[PDB]
């Protein structure tokens, strides 16, 4: 007796929470592909973040199907806060544009949770 999600039902509620996160310019940018450690020159990255986490990701997951319910998507967009929270000093652009996202995403997220009850 929990409740089912369909996908394609799932997708139609959360897309646009995750469309809103995007639009942030310039504060979604770092996040719209995963952390290349290599490329940044930062190779203790991975040692810390044990499971990176990223917008494209997440929309990838999105629309193949992958999360049975919408915590599991919350779940993820959170696991890309807090890898970018942990990681990045709090005084950091980087650290400053992850807490835009999550503020926007707070608003985001509450009204279309609730229509998914
Ligand atoms: C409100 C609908 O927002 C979107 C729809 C689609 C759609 O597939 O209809 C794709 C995106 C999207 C996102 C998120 N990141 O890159 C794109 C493109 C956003
Ligand atoms: C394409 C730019 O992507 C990034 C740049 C920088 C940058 O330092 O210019 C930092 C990150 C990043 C994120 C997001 N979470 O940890 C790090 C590091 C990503």
């Amino acid at each position: 007796r929990k409740k089912i999600f369909k996908p394609e039902e799932l997708r139609q509620a959360l897309m646009p929470t995750l469309e809103a996160l995007y639009r942030q310019d310039p504060e979604s940018l770092p996040f719209r592909q995963p952390v290349d450690p290599q490329l940044l020159g930062i190779p203790d990255y991975f040692d810390i973040v044990k499971n990176p986490m990223d917008l494209s990701t997440i929309k990838r997951k999105l629309d193949t199907g992958q999360y049975q319910e919408p915590w599991q998507y919350v779940d993820d967009v959170w696991l890309m806060f807090n890898n970018a929270w942990l990681y990045n000093r709090k005084t950091s652009r980087v650290y400053k544009f992850c807490s835009k996202l999550a503020e926007v995403f707070e608003q985001e997220i509450d009204p279309v949770m609730q229509s998914l009850g």
